[PDB]
C-alpha cells in the first residue's frame, strides 16, 4: 500500500502559492522496487523522483529528487512549492537525496564551506527532522550524478543527540573560518531556530524524567537509601536544569552537564526488572541525550 | 583597650552550671605584653591563664591555660565552664594551648595515637574555629609544663581548606590502625559533627546569598539583563544546592562547586556603589568562602 | 572487476587443514548486483553465500553465509576454514550476515544471554574488525533465514569507540546476569583478547610514531626549535606511554591520553610537503586514533 | 652562643667593595633577648639592626634592618655590600624585616603592585631561600613603623611549594594588569631565574624519588601486585618528567601533573613501616611537592 498512497497522492496533486505539482508520467526503475516519477509545477516540467519502497531488513526505502528545469530554479528553490514537498516526502521516507545543481544559493553556500544542514536546502530538511547529513560534491568519474545532499532521520533518540552535537561542532567550525558577515548571518540565524528545538526538548525531557523519578521513590518501597537519594536528587537536577531552559539562559548548558551526569548514574543505578523502573531509567537517559548538543 | 576587655569580663566573672569563674590574682609575668591570671571555679582554685597581648607585626597574640587544680579535673574538663571559657578566649586570641595533664580523657586518646584535633579536649576547640593543631609531649628544652595542646585558627580559607584536608587524611589512618571500638565511635561522632557545621555554614551562606540576589534583580531596576540573569541564575544555583545539603546529600558538594562558580561570576559583574550590589556581591563571596572547605 | 577479485578467489580455491573451499555453483540472485555462491569443503558440500557487490551511494555492500550443511557443522565452525573464510570476505564487505542455526555454541550462548560480539562466531567477526552487531532470531517477516548476526565495521573512529564502550556495558551486564562459570570464563577470556588488540595496535601505532619523530628532527635540518621541542618532547611522551602499554598497567591510557594530545599537536604544526613531515604528522595522527578506544 | 656567633662577625666586620661594614654601638633593646645594633660603611653610619635571639618554641627569632643613612640610599641598595649583609642574616634567622623607604626602586615597583617577592629587594632575599612575603605600607596610626617588607624561610617542602605556587600566581596577575614593558621585563627576569631554580629542583626530586622507588620494588619482596606495579609506573613517570625538565621543554608541567598524581597514589598506597617504604613515600612526596609551582 506504501507505493498507491504515494501514487494516489501525486495523482491527487500538491497545492501551493507558486502552483500545482501534479504527476506526469510514471515508469518502472532499475529494480523490481524502484520506480521513477516526473512531476510538473502547474503546466512546465518541475523535476524527477527516483523512489525506492524498500525490502526489509537489509534495504532501507529512500528517495531523490534530481533533474530539476534550470528555467525555474529561482523560482523553485525557497518557495512554499519546495517546503510543501518536502512535507510530503518526509511522511514517508527517512532518507532523502537532493540534486544543488540548480540552487545557486546552496551550491555557493556548500562551496563556502558551510555544514551541508545548515546550508539553505539543507535548512529545510533539517527542520523537518532530518539529522544526518553527507554532501557529495566529488564524482571525479568515481561515482555517476555526484552533486547531491544526503539527509536521513535519526535511528535513535541517541542518534538525534549524536548528530546535533556533530552539527554544534561544525557550526563553530565554519564561523571561525569564515570571513563573509552576510553569510555568517544567515548560517547564524539558521542555527539560533534549532539551538530553540533542542532547548525545548530539554525541558520535555527533563520533565519526563523528573515525573518518572517522583514516580519511581514514592510508590516503589523496595528500594536501597541510595537509590532514594538517586532518584531524589536527579528529579531535583532536572528541576533546576529546566529552570535555565525556560528562561532560556546562557549558564544552561553547564547545568545540564552536570544533571547528565547524575541522570546517567541514576539509571544505570535504579534500572530493575519493575515497570516503574523501566521508566526512571529509561525517562533519564531520554533526558541525557537531550544534553549532548548542548 | 585590649587587656582591659579582658579584665573586665574577668572580673565580672564567667557563670556557668558548674560554677562561677573569677579572677582570684593577676601578676606581671617574664615579659612587658605578658601576665598571669589565677582563677577560680567558684570558691575553689581552678588555673592559670598566662596570655599574651601580641604586638604587631611580629607577635601573634596567644593564650596559654595550665595549673589546672587537679581535685576539680574531672569536673571541669567536659563542662559548659569549660566550653564558656573557650568561648570567651576564641573571641580575643587565634593562637592558644592547653594543658591536658589533668584530663585523663585526652591523655588516654593522645597516646593511643588520635588526631589532637579530635582529641576530647581538641575537639572543643575545633569547634570555635582553631584549625591548625600541635601536641607537645616533649618539653623540648625551653618550654615549661610540656604537655599541652597548640591551636591556631586559620591564616585564610586556603590554609582552612589545606588543615581540614589534612585532618580527614589523619583520620582516616586513624580508623585504620585503632583496634578500640569505643574509641572509633566517640571520634566518629566528632568528625561527623564536624562535617555537619560546615554544611549548616553552607547552608546559611547559601539562603544568605540567595535573598541578596532576590532583592537584587527585584529592586535594583538600573541594570542590565546580563546582570538579571547573573542573579537570577545564580539564585536558583544556590536554590539547587540548598537542597542538597538540606537532606545532606553525597552530591551536595558536586552541586556547591558550580554554583561558587557562577556565584563569584555573579559576584564581580553585579557588584557596585549601591547597598543591593553591595550586600548581593557580598553575600555571593561568603558562600563562596563557604564552600572551599569542601 | 570488485566481482572478479571474487571470483578469481573462489576458483582458485582458498585451502585449510580442514578441507579446501571451492566454488561448486554460481547464479544470479533476485536483483542485478545479487549474487548466490554455493561453497563445498573438499568434495563435500559447505553453505552457500548471498552476496552485494553495492551500488554507491544509497546501497552498502554486504555479504550473507547461508544453507550451512548440517553434517560438517561440527568440524568447519571454529576451524580454520570457518577464520580463512572471514579472512577473506573482511577484505571485500562491511556489512555481513551470518546464519548461526548449525552453529550449536553460538546458538548456546546468544540464548543464555551473551553478547552477539562475544559469542563464538561473533567473537571470530570482532577480530576482524566488526564492531556493530544486531542479533537476529526473529525473521521479521521480510528475511529468509531469520536466525542471523549482522555486523558492521565501523564508520568512524568515533563510531568505533562508541561500539566498544557499548560492548563493554553489554559485558559487565552479562557477567552479572550469568550463573555459568564455564560460560563466564570463555567470555571473559574473549574479552581480555579484546583489550589485547587494541593495546597491541596502541603499542605498535606508538612506535612507529616515535620512529617518525625521531627520523624528522634528527634528518629534517630546516625546522624551528618549537618543531625541534615539539617532535622531541612527543617521541618521549609516546615512549612513556608505550612502556606503560608493554608491561600492560592499568595506567596506560592516562598516559596515552596526554602523549595523544601533543602527539596531535606535533602533527599540526610540523606537517608539511617533506617526506620527513608527511609521514611524521601522519604517524602520529595513526597513534592518536589507536588511543581513541581507550 | 647565638649572640656571640652575630657579635664576633660584626666585630671582625663584612668586607665589600662598596666599602666594610663595621659595628658601630649596640645596646639592649625592649625585652632581655633584644638587641640593637648600629652599622657603619666604612666611616659613614649605614643602619640598625634590631634582632630577636629567639625563646624557643613560642617566639621565633628574627632580625630588623631599619634606619638606613638617607646619604647612602644610591650607594647601598643594589650593592655587593647589600647582598654581603643578608648573605650573614640568612644564615641565623628564618624570618627578617627590611625598611625599604630609601630605596626608590622597591617602593615604586611596590606602588606600581608588584609582588613583594619580585621586587628589586624582595628578590634579593629569595635568592637565599626566603619564600614567605608580605607588604606592610599601612601604618595608618594603627601600627608604628608601618613600611617594611616581611620574609621568611619556609617551614617544610610542603610550604617553600605552596609559596612558589601563590608566588606564580601573583606573578601572572600583575603582568596582565601592568602597562609598563621596561617595569614587566625587570620582573620577568627576575622571575625566569626563580623557575630554574624550581626545575632543576624538580630534577633532583625526580631522581631521589626514582632510585628511592627502584631500591623499593627491588628489595622489598613482601609487596603487592599493584604495589609492584605503583612503583614501577611512578619511577618511570619520573623519568619522563626529569627528561622534560633537563631539556627545559614547555610542555613540562604537564607531564609533571600527571606524575605527581601518580607519584602521591604511591606514596599513599606502599607508605608502611619498613625503612624501604618509609622513603619511597618519602621521596615521592618530595617530588609531588616540587611540581606544584609548576
Amino acid at each position: 500500500v506504501k507505493y498507491e498512497e504515494l501514487l494516489k497522492t501525486l495523482e491527487n496533486g500538491i497545492n501551493s502559492e507558486e502552483g500545482e505539482i501534479r504527476l506526469v508520467r510514471k515508469s518502472q526503475g532499475r529494480f523490481k522496487e524502484e520506480f521513477n516519477f516526473d512531476l510538473s509545477l502547474g503546466s512546465k516540467p518541475l523535476l524527477t523522483l527516483k523512489v525506492f519502497l524498500g525490502r526489509k531488513p537489509y534495504w532501507q526505502p529512500w528517495v531523490e529528487v534530481f533533474g530539476v528545469n534550470p528555467n525555474l530554479r529561482n523560482v523553485f528553490f525557497g518557495s512554499e512549492a519546495e517546503r510543501k514537498l518536502y512535507e510530503f516526502l518526509s511522511e514517508h521516507f527517512g532518507r532523502i537525496f537532493v540534486e544543488y545543481f540548480e540552487d545557486k544559493e546552496t551550491t555557493y553556500e556548500l562551496q563556502k564551506g558551510v555544514p551541508p544542514a545548515l546550508s539553505r536546502l539543507g535548512f529545510e530538511l533539517l527542520k523537518l527532522g532530518y539529522t544526518y547529513f553527507r554532501d557529495w560534491f566529488i564524482p571525479e568519474g568515481l561515482m555517476e550524478g555526484g552533486h547531491k545532499i544526503q539527509a536521513e532521520k535519526p535511528k535513535t533518540a541517541e542518534a538525534k543527540a549524536r548528530h546535533l552535537a556533530n552539527l554544534k561542532k561544525e557550526f563553530e567550525e565554519f564561523i571561525g573560518k569564515c570571513e563573509d558577515e552576510g553569510l555568517i548571518k544567515k548560517v547564524k540565524e539558521r542555527y539560533n531556530f534549532l539551538e530553540e528545538e533542542i532547548y525545548e526538548r530539554c525541558r520535555l525531557a527533563a520533565h519526563h524524567c523528573i515525573h518518572a523519578c517522583e514516580r519511581y521513590l514514592a510508590l516503589c518501597t523496595e528500594s536501597s537509601r541510595e537509590q532514594r537519594q538517586h532518584a531524589g536528587d536527579c528529579a531535583d537536577l532536572c528541576r533546576l536544569a529546566a529552570l535555565l531552559l525556560e528562561r532560556r539562559s546562557p549558564w544552561a548548558p553547564a547545568a545540564c552537564e552536570l544533571a547528565a551526569r547524575y541522570a546517567l548514574a541514576c539509571a544505570e543505578r535504579c534500572d530493575g526488572d519493575e515497570p516503574l523502573e523501566r521508566e526512571c531509567a529509561g525517562a533519564c537517559r531520554r533526558f541525557v541525550a537531550a544534553c549532548h548538543p548542548l
